């Protein structure tokens, strides 16, 4: 069997008080620790996550009635282990998915399905030729229909934004405040509505001292938040996700704990405390949170990523409840493998 | 400050029960969980490392009285990611470094230093354009001079031996018997002397199953090996290393524990148990370990792996014991964190 540590939890048929001996799954055509990026049609209707395979291509899982896998980057057009971050608008039928190249430059994917068409192709991203620290994360959001905003880490290790709209093309954007560790993941997340202008954006980070932190633009450019968490794990995965619950943007920010659970902070009229949303240790690696809001106006949840050993979990936040039923969703090839939870020496 | 498990000792510094606060390093020019090859010179006079940086490049830590960091392969040569495996024969005057390229085929470096020379090139194997599984570890042995075997995990996952040799350039080799696990690490070790012929190959993986096996070459043949470790973490790091003590091969197997902390099991005159050598926690990445027969008959052991929070280190065993100093190498760049040891929840 392969050892696990037994204060932990693998799976959702762990034993209650932590791993004793279980089989779990390794999806061995899914990259170790894939990036993730994901988004939710806002009908709630069907589902879209792009993931990295082994052989270095990047693929979509598509949900409706059940998932479907494509490949939209052939091999060689990624680096090995790049981030992922997804836009959606339209307000569901064109989708852009930004990556890095293996020369560390901002790529761009198009997909555009408006009036029964379907094209697919490069965006002009590439032409910039931005170069970006290596070990850059990315995040990116919309508005006005097709403003579109890249934030990635530079060469510096600040926060960096790219625009596109207008008829502008793409043009460098501003530079963020604070000093973000290198290597930091990022989530940006836009609180109105795809179509309306001005946006309202807020990013999260983790900083040179292991804290959290958060970008606002608002008003009068961007500025550091009221959102603080004093300590993190080193380079811990975070992702961000808002809807309107009740007619007001709920900020939802997720990262890992130390038994690498995940965390959730919601901004909801104020920051309410963080708080473990179930106690299954996954995958300390990239994770990817989207949302929609219903007819009743409450707000459900997604999250993906890397579930023991290696498998794309889906963690299901609806009608108020996280589900204990978490899916894992097959990209390829899988074995079967025992676990047994072993002590401290 | 980042957040880290208050059980687990983070440095050597750490509090004996586990970390409570102090700080680490993140050196974050070094590649997070880079590969690490590695060779002793058989003399004891000087140690070779080489790593990946953060910006895809190959590098070499040379130890002569001091390091000195110099740059091997440039950005685009190596894979974001590699496996590293290193030869040394001459018995010290001819290296070769193995790694895949950014399309997963194997690729050799060579450094000559024969005579006052000092070439390095790429050597035969790029032209054979032998493509891997994309996850594929690597490891090598040389043996009656240069006579060369490096071994590699197939696209349908057995491992495989390339050889070269007998002025018959580089050819397929044997496919070696077992079950590996896809994406296993690999060492792959020679219990003979470097000029000697025919080898006494041993090579060490980890098995679909979770537990880690040997493979065995004698004349007559490949076969599995009566080492076997039933249970080990999934996608254990691995490195083994050979050198003759009072004239017996001393096998030295390296891995990792649920805590990240490196076990160690020799075979010197049959197999010893498994021991912990510290219980210092590693970052959960590749480790690779050397070593050499001193003029008395004893044999010292070099581990180089990540330290945490993203640090080059050097453990030593010297004259039977392990050194309590743990040593650090910079190759770039640091920033320290304070690091707070936190309870589960």
């Amino acid at each position: 069997p392969v050892e696990f540590p037994k204060s932990l939890r693998a799976s959702s048929h762990s034993s209650e008080g932590g791993t004793t001996k279980e089989e779990d799954i390794y999806g061995y055509e899914l990259l170790y620790r894939s990036a993730f990026a994901s988004y939710i049609a806002p009908t709630g209707a069907w589902n879209l996550v792009w993931f990295q395979a082994a052989d270095g291509s990047i693929k979509q899982a598509r949900w409706y009635g059940e998932w479907v896998i494509s490949t939209v980057l052939a091999p060689g057009k990624a680096l090995q282990g790049t981030p992922l971050t997804a836009l959606l608008w339209g307000p569901q039928d064109t989708v852009r998915l930004y990556y890095l190249s293996p020369q560390f430059e901002l790529q761009e994917w198009c997909w555009d399905t408006k009036n029964g068409a379907d094209n697919k192709y490069d965006g002009a991203l590439n032409a910039a030729k931005v170069k970006v620290a290596p070990y850059s994360k990315l995040g990116a959001v919309s508005f006005g229909g097709a403003n579109l905003r890249v934030y990635y880490q530079g060469t510096n290790n600040k926060l960096e934004e790219y625009t596109f709209g207008g008829g502008q093309g793409w043009k460098k954007g501003a530079t963020l405040p604070g000093d973000p560790l290198p290597g930091t993941y990022i989530s940006f997340v836009n609180r109105n509505k795809w179509d309306a202008n001005p946006p309202s954006i807020r990013g999260y980070f983790q900083t040179v001292t292991g804290s959290l932190a958060e970008q606002v633009w608002e008003t009068g450019g961007w500025r550091i938040g009221q959102f603080v968490i004093p300590a993190a794990p080193f380079l811990t995965p975070i992702s961000a996700t808002v809807s309107p619950e009740k007619d007001f943007p709920k900020i939802h920010v997720y990262w890992l704990s130390v038994e690498s659970t995940i965390i959730e902070s919601v901004n909801w009229h104020g920051w309410k405390a963080p708080k473990q949303i179930d106690n299954i240790s996954v995958v300390k690696a990239d994770i990817s949170a989207t949302s929609f809001t219903r007819d009743d106006g409450t707000v459900d949840v997604r999250i993906y990523g890397t579930a023991q050993l290696n498998v794309l979990f889906e963690r299901i936040f609806r009608y108020g409840v996280w589900e204990e039923k978490i899916h894992s969703i097959s990209v390829g090839k899988e074995i079967p493998i025992e676990v047994v939870g072993v002590a401290a020496a």
